């Protein structure tokens, strides 16, 4: 797609930048640059791209049909992009860490940042908290005249703050809540009563929607200073299902999808997270089946994961994934159409970027 | 003291927000409430909090010059502890990843919080990005009608990108340079020759002067709205000078002060870390003292450590520290002499700041 290597030499344009800084103002010598821009490159390129490219489109959207000179066309198109990337970049934040606490061994087809042999954990931990420095760098560079700054900033914090929250009830999903305790070594549920819908929306909300759909959708709106032609409770709300719908999906993918594909190894099983497909087997499943999950989730052991698998395959998981969709679909059309009123050509933009997500593979 | 209390009170004004805020908006369960509570509390609370106590005592210099209603007066004083509680937590945020980074087992004389039993690294990683998430929540809370909000954020920001900076230069400071290859596992040094004075200066500069004393001194004088009367390039220089200084005390005391009495075990011989006590002996050791050093240091082995602080002892360290002291009280003395030119309030501010700092143990 040509659209997609435009949005990828603002990249380039954002890297030169901020290693000819790291020079100039910060005194750092060729070999560091050339590990940082190495760095760069591994954590925050080789994706779909899918949130970049949302904030384009959601931009490119009201360009169509609206009066601009030639220079405006073009510096909204530029904003769309360097927003395109500070929030690519601060998903590549998230990951780098994500994969340290996932335990995670390939990102991308790639090794997971961490696991690559000159750079360690000790390393990755700082060079996650860099990438979101940069998206902030980034920020104040580029959008020190612009209107959009303060609502941009304070967007992009909430944003930040909600995924880190998200994060920290994802990596404590296996745990009891009333058994919490800093001071005593936590120990896996062993009822899962912690396993229900209501329980896992909750999860998936703060992690993934907020800067999965909100933050491009709505960055595309202050890029083109489009705010107030939508109606915003609507945006949280369409944002936070396909959101929720993406984050399914990357559940599902997890277990069924082989790593060549996927560019993944699975990891769900193994570190007993609350998984669409741990919630919905549950939800499902009947007394011998939920008593043989129960003994065997939540282990490394290749023969342990393997039943788990079988009882996915079993409960006939696919069959409940397909009536989530069908429900989605309806919830998504509403919420699209209810759109049209005040603003048709955001509409459309959530008809495409649901479309997309609706389709994807990896 | 007194003021040390009043501080501390607008701690639990924030965190009753922070905790609040989590209930009604981000639907927190009290047993995870009660989680952070405890995260906060231990990695926020404990310290010297030399870094909030500054942004406190540079306001209250010009409060007591300069013409206010009390309401004004109470304000600049709740502003200058929010500002403190910010450093605060970007500190705490800091401290979090720095013991897994340098493999830390004690920090304030309790364990480092990744080694608490219900913690482990993987929770620890994350409890450090939301203590940073917590500063900027509590920044666009409290300071959304200030005047001083923008050029706050951006201070902050950019000192807060230069400490991760000089957090890449530190863990990467036992490597060579030319060497650094992120497919490659890093093996140590084998001859030091990145043991200088001046790539350690570059070091301590980035991961420590911006955030412990740029930071506070200026954001002193952002809730006076004092900017404007004092000279910037003055302020860079004297708090990148005692800031300088703060590190070589971190350094010694490392090596020859005991845990008892510091609250932290060593670990920078173990970690090879290049370390002012490292970089000073190299400094004046001769060649059998030079070998004897290269075949112990960065190394966990008891005797080798033993060997090597036997190796400071006898190279006659605490000479060569009275020397460097001697030298800096002079520029120190130079710099605040030169700030009375235009803010004698905020020159003694200084002089009070480096009077503390100069005579610590811990
Ligand atoms: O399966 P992955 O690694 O793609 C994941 O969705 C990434 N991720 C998603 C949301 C927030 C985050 F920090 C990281 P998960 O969390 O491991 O499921
Ligand atoms: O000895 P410590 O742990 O007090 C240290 O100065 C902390 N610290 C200082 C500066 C930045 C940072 F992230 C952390 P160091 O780095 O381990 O020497
Ligand atoms: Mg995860
Ligand atoms: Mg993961
Ligand atoms: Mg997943
Ligand atoms: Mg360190
Ligand atoms: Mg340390
Ligand atoms: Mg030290």
């Amino acid at each position: 797609m040509a659209s997609m290597e435009r949005f990828l030499s603002v990249y380039d344009e954002v890297q030169a930048f901020l290693l000819d800084q790291l020079q100039s103002k910060y005194e750092i010598d060729p070999n560091r640059a050339r590990y940082l821009r190495i760095m760069m490159d591994t954590t925050c390129l080789g994706g779909k791209y899918f949130r970049g490219m949302t904030v384009v489109n959601v931009a490119e959207g009201f360009l169509a049909v609206t009066q601009h000179d030639e220079a405006t066309k073009e510096r909204i198109l530029h904003d769309a992009c360097v927003g395109g990337w500070m929030i690519e970049f601060l998903q590549a934040h998230y990951l780098v860490e994500d994969d340290i606490m996932d335990g995670s061994v390939m990102r991308r087809g790639k090794p997971c940042w961490y696991r690559f042999p000159g750079v360690t954990t000790q390393c990755a931990i700082n060079d996650g908290i860099i990438l979101k420095s940069w998206t902030q760098i980034m920020a104040w560079h580029y959008f020190a005249d612009r209107p959009f700054l303060k609502d941009l900033l304070c967007l992009f914090q909430k944003v930040d703050y909600a995924t880190a929250v998200g994060q920290m009830y994802d990596v404590t999903s296996m745990c009891d809540s009333n058994k919490l305790d800093p001071e005593v070594a936590q120990p896996m549920t062993t009822d899962f009563a912690e396993f229900t819908p209501a329980i896992y929306k909750r999860i998936v909300k703060y992690k993934t929607t907020f800067y999965t759909y909100l933050l491009p959708l709505v960055m595309g709106l202050f890029v083109s200073e489009a705010a107030a032609s939508v109606e915003m409770n609507l945006v949280e709300r369409v944002a936070h299902l396909i959101g929720e719908y993406f984050q399914v999906q990357d559940d599902v993918m997890d277990c069924f999808t082989p790593p060549e594909q996927l560019g993944k190894v699975g990891t769900d099983i193994e570190d007993a997270k609350c998984s669409w497909l741990a919630v919905t087997f549950l939800g499902k499943a009947n007394a011998a089946q939920v008593a043989e999950f129960k003994a065997n989730y939540g282990d490394k052991d290749p023969a342990k994961v393997a039943v788990v698998k079988r009882l996915y395959s079993e409960a006939n998981l696919q069959a409940d994934f397909a009536a989530y969709e069908a429900e989605v679909v309806r919830e998504v059309e509403s919420l699209i159409e209810q759109l049209k009123v005040k603003s048709p050509t955001f509409a459309e933009s959530v008809a495409v970027v649901w479309e997309k997500t609706h389709k994807r593979k990896k």
